[PDB]
């Protein structure tokens, strides 16, 4: 019935930020925001110069190892967790595999009430904006524009290509039940 | 003839920043940037809460006392004095004086070769983008969305509302004399 | 047996992060880290003007209402459970309450392996040390140097008084069961 | 007589950022603070990612090219200019050159009456709160710790090793003539 987490799915740049921020600011109820970079911010410095951890090409790919990913899966059953104890989550990621990742927030999310978003922006344009916000690798917008949509089913889509953060963030809590 | 320094003048949220960036990638020569941000970056602490300094009331309106203006007056002297040594100088400000301001810019600058850009964007999506960024008080954008452009000229203009920074850069780039 | 969280408990400006940075640097597992900073960061920006949840007075007071007590409760046990599957997790915060503060976060603990880290710095030093950092409210660092800690019971406790953080992370380290 | 121009030559992290920071707090007149940090801030991105830039390799080595070194020497005149204007001015930086940055800084300076200080903290305590800073590059504070003050000459010095910033600042501010 109630909606206890609102998943946001984009690629780097699609704005998924500044709607999280639009939704904190728009939805009545207080909704704590969480994400693949809190994520980084939380894993030790370290963690960007290893293996099973995440490191960035220098044409703005991204891999991620299994040390990564074993962190990640913790830190997905605790968000899920905060959402279990009642408090409402918001969780922007990035879906470098696509549907598989979609899958692999379903197992951890279970029967939990979750509204799934869809963030688009095309290409071209979110690499101007990676500019415009002074992002160190250049090259993660465009690469990850498009791939991370692929097989990926959405409750909500909008696209930030010609509509305001703000205007999105309306469509996105117009779906969100209280 | 050669462009020495290029004022940006736009109320807080009209993207003034992201162009700034956007103009350091697009433009052959390096040009460092400067805005009333990094400004207030280097006034102490405490200058953000004294008399002749800055404060931000509750709504967002801005006052700047006389212990600001005197600092601001040697910076721009300082940034100027960039330019006259060589360097490729960027700036972007809030014109809360309106005219007023451009006359004090114009004094400092002499006939120093100077780019003159006015940076629009709706007071309400400005407003938006404000949320969106997350900026500490709210009602910036709103209140500085159009005063700030009252009688001041320019030699281009760009609105942001409908078009995106790299865009607005590629505008202003064209204006630029080598 | 093995130390599931470690939590380290201290005055604003005793060194808390620093430490934190460094254990990450120095243990050999990878260990995730949350404290109360990165927990406000997730709330929503407007939870920093209301009743239920935070606000600075003036001398660096603080005050937390139930709406905020809801939330952290919450992410309390998000993060017990991130560590309940298996992740490594260290937290920092400021007991404003005191000991109550740890009987709260035992609460959530339960029979979690937790060592708990009492962080300790004078009041005068901190005071200087919040100046140098640049933090916006000034008197945290001396208004709670003292009486978060009293009550509270420590398995290790370190005073950056006269100790790198890195010294510290040392001492904490070897306390770490793995 | 009067002291127009602060200037603090140390390795990265002797703690120069936070000495300035508490000056700023500690003199009486408003003290504008730039650093070579606010100087690569202020430089385009790409200049980070060139060859008369600046680079900084793995074990955290710094080169400075040519096109740095022009923008760097315009800087410079630009804030000795704001000295002259009449601004007090704070500067801190990291003589990579040893006394050849000195001179390099003489010569730009003029007559102007300027208090040169050296900010020294043992190499290895250094590395230390590079980590706990949680510096991107680590290396950078063992490697500069001693070479940059090789055959500098201070006004005064001012060893963190042993003594907070504001204590240094307390000794720096002695030497300032209102």
């Amino acid at each position: 019935m109630t909606t206890r987490m609102i998943i946001l799915n984009g690629g780097s740049s699609a704005g998924k930020s500044g709607i999280v921020r639009c939704l904190q600011s728009v939805l009545p109820e207080p909704w704590l925001a969480f994400g693949v970079d809190s994520l980084i911010e939380a894993m030790p410095l370290k963690m960007q110069s290893a293996e099973g951890g995440i490191e960035f090409d220098a044409d703005g790919g991204v891999s991620i190892g299994p040390e990564f990913r074993a962190l990640e899966g913790a830190w997905a059953e605790g968000v899920v967790a905060m959402a279990r104890a009642g408090a409402r989550i918001i969780i922007d990621d990035v879906f470098l595999g696509g549907a598989a990742a979609q899958e692999r927030w379903r197992s951890f999310v279970g029967d939990l009430d979750v509204l799934w978003v869809g963030v688009r922006c095309d290409g071209a344009v979110a690499e101007g904006r990676e500019t415009a916000r002074g992002d160190r690798v250049a090259g993660m917008a465009a690469k990850q524009a498009y791939v991370v949509h692929e097989g990926v089913e959405y409750d909500v889509e909008v696209d930030t290509t010609h509509k305001e953060s703000i205007e999105c963030a309306w469509a996105i809590a117009a779906h969100v039940v209280p």
